[PDB]
């Protein structure tokens, strides 16, 4: 009888019941097709891999992510994620609960109905309603104000909310992390012979990301250091026998995420739009937006970050302005012990859209 | 009205039913046509002795190998085999079943071709279907992953194949033992004045290489020490009377499967070739080829290996793996008990070709 | 006193002083020990021939090349080619010049390093700079836009420029020609018995690829007429005694350029990566990017291209769009021809590194 | 309407029908003229007696050997040996039957030509076939293996043959046995005063050869025991009145055979002849060629042999070989009782030559 | 003072000092013992006569090789062989010169040593070296590249050598020429009524092998028109009163080189083992490796090679191949002179073994 808050992200998708924890089930969300033919009977060997034994069979398949940029790619391979999720994972049948679902903030339309049409039709979930993804971040520490810095693989979003409003026009959406750091610093490992170019290699790279990480505090100086013999290299082994020592590169890959010329996209750092989106509001109510960016996602795991973010803001903002960057630790969950929170509580219940109420408008209604 | 499993190799050609244990019958496979005239009347004298017999009749034939460092010399001498096989000795009908032929894995087509559509018009076996010797191999001791090492008179091969699916461009094919190996252990005993001229006399060679060889853990500080006094010589007997002594070049013949300069040939040894081909796999799959070497064929019988084998990779390989190097006893006849588990198992069966369907395509299809 | 521009690449070596017209001297670029110990005094044999004559008396050596997809494997070998070059070759002083190397666009530093160190300190070339091999490409036809597709052993490019700047971020490597190319051919021409198997004698296969080749037009419907008995095979005859009759296979071969499932590696056909390099530019400059690809290299002298290559990008390409895809002939010597008139040319002359300048910084500054 | 099988030896010719038991008819095989004038009316006197006959009235005549040392002297005496045979003794018509002879394994040809195509021209015996006297020796006890050993007055042969084709070239004829140990004991009984000077008497000598006779086993120690008084002679009376005692070189006479310095021959002995026609064998077949000698002819009736080639034999082959020298009685006989069995048996009836067959070849074709 | 090139063949011995022409003396190399007692004091008699008188006077001794189908017999006569020529012929000191000796190309070792010891330590030679009997016959005319077929009584050999390294394992040795053609042509001539059994007179044999021989070109057809009256026989003069006359045989026997089923030996004639040597090399080399035969040895004496050895390559040769099969005058020295030009050469005086460095190692170090 329970209600489900399922997360859609380019994750590390998240599902778990109604609170009150974390996700009770989480993999890497893809699918990936044997790119040979296989010949040891049963048939045995699957059509295709979804994770999360897609993400420990690599090397034998193509790994092919089902969303992209927010926007999916197509529902042919997205239907047979939720299929495969909701059947054979969690043990819940279709009929259980009216669901809830996350979007990106500004993601073209129809990206939401597709999947509110095709699942609803399919799974016949009797009801439905989509929070948007950065709203729901506020409701891990349980505050009311706020600039919302939520970016996660692969759509990063700025959005401010005041007590208890949200402006919807000052949003600024950058196209950044996360496929594109994993990209750059695939780009920037060849400095030193490290070739890492099939599809399901990739991901060994995502994993060079995870540990081996921190950003400078002052890149511009700290690069004449690193040329010092005093090594800011970790080695690290990779799962063969190989074993690759990075280092240099190491802070410098995540740096792009300000300063993002090294890409060749011209929207500048992250940096300069939380400010930018900041004074996009009203100038009275700067006051609070400041001294409460609330972090969340899977990018904001770096060793780096927050003080790299203050020292740089406070450069950028204007002065006489205290500036706490709160941000919790358990991040990556944050999204997810916010939406546990939402259909647990009353009374928003009254807001979904139920059958008898697809039957009318349809494809409309959604917003 | 079984099913019969029959593996032609440059043997020791195997036969024997669909399961359970070995090949009912096993023969050099050998023809050899009498180099003399005969006056014993009847006129009672063979125009050709085929296998067991012109193995009991040397001497007085000149043994012709019906096929030839993988590719088939001529299907004059090898129909003749086939036809002697299924008439006089497994007292099998030729309508009896639907049979399972073995190739190598790249023998130049159409040597797969002219044997098929012999045997189909010949016998009319009224079905058809060839697996390839190498993954017959895994389906022993019954894995499912590994890079399989089958060396046999006269072409060996090393397939890497994953679960389940296989990599077809990770196999590199040497024209090494076991002809070259008996070939050059005839050039090395010369040193010692034996002279083993005749091609049936080669035979015995073959049987010296048998029980009279061991291959060293370090050749090159074994070979300073063989030169000590003490004997590492064990002396053989020959079919005559004479007694043979061979030591020293008793390990140093079939050490010849690394380091093949003393043959004349450029490709480097199966040492290296194993690891060659390894690396020729994707990054992340390495982990699970290594320490499943599943060793098979008749040249992997020698009391050297696999700890010859291992010290060798290891010094190669990368650092911080483990690599166990699994081989049966009872190996001989490995690749016959694969065959026979298959064509009895389900399901595979639809993936034949049978007679109606030889009347559309006919020479091509049997890929 | 005359300048030279010198351009290794895994060819074919080229140099030839400062213009005007093709490169003095050229040659196959490698290095060859010989693989046996030699008896008839002088001692008249070298202890290494390097071309041209490493390639006159093949089957001898062991031929290695010093370089190898794209980063060099070892300068011992290397250094040789270079002094053997300016020492016994083109007659000219080490102190004639400043110099004019190039790279891979993307090849891992420092592999710019060690040549440019090791030819200052024994060669004393007093300065120095080095080119990227695409851009040159473009001073052929003399061209100012344009995205340069430039493929020879063993590593491609494809760099869009601008006029005049050039994007860094649109450009993507492919390890695909052309050892890939050799090896996959000598890999299926093995259908038909043929064995390739000593390195030397892989050189022979180089030539056949030469001579008898032919990139189709509509390959999937154009397979099944060449299995038609109309022979679209030319029989090639082989420097012993050998006539070799190739076909079917002969068009196939090449074809790997697109498609490359065939070798097992993911990335993407040619096709696919020069559209997907050029969208991956700015919306507005990608109506020029089109109609103005200029190729080069040795991997582009197939009599398939261009209008293969047309005929596959106008079916991914957007509609209403006209592609010139102009090629020049005389390719081989288009980079050549780029770098001679550029050394001439004023004036970054005074963009090179001198000696006094290697004093202070060394091996930093040269990017 | 039979069929005869004549054997023409040095000897004592035999001749006796198709089978089944012995020649019917046995005797000398001599024409001897008388050496004085005769005066007792008729005139009464034959012209020249052939055997039998020429062997009762010996000291009356001269007597000359038709054959010696294989090829014969003169077909003037031999046809009348021939005609005599056939006309006036088994009193058997000329076209009764197909005739079958046998000849020396190496005689001189055309030794046989010259003979078949007198007795054909004379005779007209409407077919032929000539078989060696070797190859017969073997149908006596009927097996198929072994080196066969004929050693009759004049020429021995020591054929190999296997199972069932036969060595052609291991073959080596001494010209030895066995007017040469005649004349040799003729030579050695002058020490002992006993004159024998004449031809016919020369008859008298080959008797003594006969009865008083063995073989020693251990000659040089039996020499020294034979100078003891105790008597190894034995005292045998010749045809007239006088008593002759021959002892000592009685054993020493026929041990000749090996070690036929004596004679001022250097070709070694039957001894040696016998291992050294077996070592040009092929080495696999020797195994059984030991344990099969089978002896034959008239000088193989000698109470030494076997057992003294045995312990000679022994000492020469090589160790750990088991070696049976199995001699039947009745050996006298064993090449006729070959020929009758041969053409008797079918079918080798259509490997004759006829007359049809002769008018166009002739002299040839009988190889 | 001078240096001694001396090739012991199976000869025929050769000696002279280091150049320039051919060997100051050459005699049969026998030594013969007298077969009989002697009389006639003085002694008078020598123990045993060495050539050349061992060959002035035959009949009177049984003779016998030192050395035999390469391998040699026993040093006890060898030595002889030695000691009498350097001391009672050339008028040598031992001490005068470091040697130089010739062996067979794979003769089992130690059978180079007990040579080089004993000549070592009774002869005192203060250095040594031994370079391959093949290789020195490319020394004659001079050139660099080439298949050597040296053939000579009685190991024949095909020694391959490209510029200026040699190839060791495309050799094939067969145990052919000349001892089994001297035999053979006895063998043969038995059947003219010719008996040649004795040892010494074997050696007349040879005499008519010399001048009384010709290779024809078309064997098989020749043999019918040879059987025509006209003689294609001419008649020889035997050292005593008899007149020998051989026909068809004369040419028979040699063509034996070829087709050596006539011995009943299954290794097959020079004709194959020429060219399976030669495309036992690499593929590349043989189009230098025909053309350039140069034969050498006392075999290639005959009248009619080259043009059958020609005729019947090209017809078992690869197609458009032009193959030159030069081979001199004056062959029977070509090795000497070889020699000759060696030892007298700079510079491999430095790679000899003398005394001090025989104190070291000894048995070995002679490889
Ligand atoms: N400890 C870490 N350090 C750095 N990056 C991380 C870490 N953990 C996860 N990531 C990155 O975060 C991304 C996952 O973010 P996620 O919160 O799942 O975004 P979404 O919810 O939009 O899918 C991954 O692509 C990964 O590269
Ligand atoms: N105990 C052994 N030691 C070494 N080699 C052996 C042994 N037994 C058999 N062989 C060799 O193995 C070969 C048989 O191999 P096999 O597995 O039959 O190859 P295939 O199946 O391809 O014919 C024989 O030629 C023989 O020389
Ligand atoms: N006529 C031709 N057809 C096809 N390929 C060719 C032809 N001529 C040369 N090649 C190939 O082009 C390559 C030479 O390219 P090159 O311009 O030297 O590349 P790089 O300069 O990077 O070494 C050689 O590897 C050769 O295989
Ligand atoms: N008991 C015997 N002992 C020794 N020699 C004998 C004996 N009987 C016969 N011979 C000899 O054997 C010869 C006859 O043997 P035979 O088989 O006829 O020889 P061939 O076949 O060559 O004519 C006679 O010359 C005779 O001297
Ligand atoms: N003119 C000739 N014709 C045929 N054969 C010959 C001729 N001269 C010599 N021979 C044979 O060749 C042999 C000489 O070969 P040789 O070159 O001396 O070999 P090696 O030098 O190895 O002893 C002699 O034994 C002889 O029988
Ligand atoms: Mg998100
Ligand atoms: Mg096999
Ligand atoms: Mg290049
Ligand atoms: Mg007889
Ligand atoms: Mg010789």
């Amino acid at each position: 009888t329970t209600a489900l808050v399922c997360d859609n992200g380019s994750g590390l998708v998240k599902a778990g019941f109604a609170g009150d924890d974390a996700p009770r089930a989480v993999f890497p969300s893809i699918v990936g097709r044997p790119r040979h033919q296989g010949v040891m009977v049963g048939m045995g060997q699957k059509d295709s891999y979804v994770g999360d034994e897609a993400q420990s069979k690599r090397g034998i398949l193509t790994l092919k992510y089902p969303i992209e940029h927010g926007i999916i790619t197509n529902w042919d391979d997205m239907e047979k994620i939720w299929h495969h999720t909701f059947y054979n994972e969690l043990r819940v049948a279709p009929e259980e609960h009216p669901t809830l679902l996350t979007e990106a903030p500004l993601n073209p339309k129809a990206n939401r109905e597709k999947m509110t049409q095709i699942m609803f039709e399919t799974f016949n979930v009797p009801a439905m309603y989509v929070a948007i993804q950065a709203v729901l971040s506020l409701y891990a520490s349980g505050r009311t104000t706020g600039i919302v810095l939520d970016s996660g693989d692969g759509v990063t979003h700025n959005v401010p909310i005041y007590e208890g409003y949200a402006l919807p026009h000052a949003i600024m959406r950058l196209d950044l992390a996360g496929r594109d750091l994993t990209d750059y610093l695939m780009k920037i490992l060849t400095e030193r012979g490290y070739s890492f170019v099939t599809t399901a290699e990739r991901e060994i790279v995502r994993d060079i990301k995870e540990k081996l990480c921190y950003v400078a505090l002052d890149f511009e100086n700290e690069m004449a250091t690193a040329a010092s013999s005093s090594s800011l290299e970790k080695s690290y082994e990779l799962p063969d026998g190989q074993v690759i020592t990075i280092g240099n590169e190491r802070f410098r890959c995540p740096e792009t995420l300000f300063q993002p010329s090294f890409i060749g996209m011209e929207s500048a750092g992250i940096h300069e739009t939380t400010y930018n989106s900041i004074m996009k509001c009203d100038i009275d109510i700067r006051k609070d937006l400041y001294a409460n960016n609330v972090m969340s996602g899977g990018t904001t795991m770096y060793p780096g970050i927050a003080d790299r973010m203050q020292k740089e803001i406070t450069a950028l903002a204007p002065s006489t302005m205290k500036i706490k960057i709160i941000a919790p630790p358990e991040r990556k969950y944050s999204v997810w012990i916010g939406g546990s929170i939402l259909a647990s509580l009353s009374t928003f219940q009254q807001m979904w859209i139920t059958k008898q109420e697809y039957d009318e408008a349809g494809p409309s209604i959604v917003h």
